[PDB]
């Protein structure tokens, strides 16, 4: 019953083009390379790829280094790879210069907070992927409209209705349990769930995913089952995601720590702020599998749309 959207033969044309402009820049692709002692003939598929991947000053103060991402993917033979940090596209020119050099295809996206007339004045996550050349275009112009026309304490926010004229070449993942959706779902307002819904499929039509994710957060798997069923309800795709911040699991201690400081609070303040878990690292396409096993098409998908996103 979980639709996977297929790449089309033409996304799956310019996704072998794409490869090819990975492999004729830095000499390798792992999404064609042949273990020693394989053969090209049983050669496979990747199975998950992370599509939601934060550097380490993503949202708070500081560069935006992007090597230890793409690092990390070449450990673990991940052969494509996104970035998608909050509202900037800074590490993006080294990211794809790296990505290539190690032979991995860069997937370019970024995070926004939203704001839409239905939930009012509440803010919640989208993640945006530009799947063509136009879609990175579109993304950039989203960007500075969310910095153009100002923003407070809560940070530079894009307009849910923006959306509808720079929806070209663009892919959303809807945030998960903090997305207007998701959020919804969690409330049980039905009447609100569908008109969300309801733009998504208007103006994305088989470019908008449920987000699943989970990495032991508060109302993360009762989410998940209510997005399953609304999927599942109404033909939409659910995607995976890992929703990382982080590189390894030994990482969290020092995440927990900068966030902190930014946001101003002790570690030791019960008021702290618990925002992240250290579940969200880098985890290995086979931990991916292992962990949404019950639900397979939530890993096609990702594969699938890293088919879909080819920017030059």
């Amino acid at each position: 019953k979980l639709r996977v959207v297929f790449a089309t033969d033409e996304e799956i044309a310019a996704h072998e083009a794409r490869l090819d402009l990975v492999q004729k820049k830095g000499g390798s692709c792992l999404w064609r390379a042949t273990r020693e002692s394989g053969s090209i003939g049983s050669m496979s598929e990747p199975r998950f790829v992370h599509l939601r991947v934060h550097s380490d000053y993503s949202m708070i103060d500081g560069p935006a280094k992007t090597a230890p991402l793409v690092k990390k993917a070449a450990a673990l033979g991940m052969p494509a790879l996104a970035i998608t940090d909050f509202t900037n596209l800074c590490g993006l020119v080294k990211f794809y210069g790296a990505g290539h050099g190690a032979g991995i295809k860069p997937i370019v996206g970024a995070d926004f907070n939203v704001q839409c007339d239905l939930l009012g004045d509440e803010l919640t996550h989208l993640t945006v992927l530009a799947a063509n050349n136009t879609g990175y275009q579109n993304l950039t112009l989203l960007i500075s409209k969310a910095y153009q026309r100002g923003y407070g304490a809560a940070g530079p926010i894009i307009d849910r209705d923006w959306l509808i004229e720079l929806n070209e070449g663009l892919i959303l993942l809807s945030g998960g349990r903090m997305g207007d959706v998701g959020r919804s779902l969690l409330r049980g307002n039905s009447a609100l769930v569908d008109e969300c819904v309801a733009f998504y499929e208007e103006h994305f039509p088989d470019r908008y995913f449920l987000e699943l994710i989970r990495t032991g957060r508060p109302d993360e798997e009762s989410y998940l089952h209510a997005a399953v069923e609304l999927a599942e309800a109404r033909g939409l795709p659910v995607v995976a995601t890992n929703d990382v911040r982080f590189i390894d699991s030994s990482d969290f201690d020092a995440h927990e720590i900068r966030v902190a400081i930014h946001d101003g609070f002790t570690l030791d303040d019960p008021k702290r702020p618990r925002n992240y878990s250290p579940q969200q690292y880098m985890r290995s396409e086979e931990e991916m599998c292992e962990l949404f096993a019950d639900i397979p098409e939530a890993l096609a998908n990702t594969v699938e749309i890293a088919k879909r996103c080819n920017v030059t």
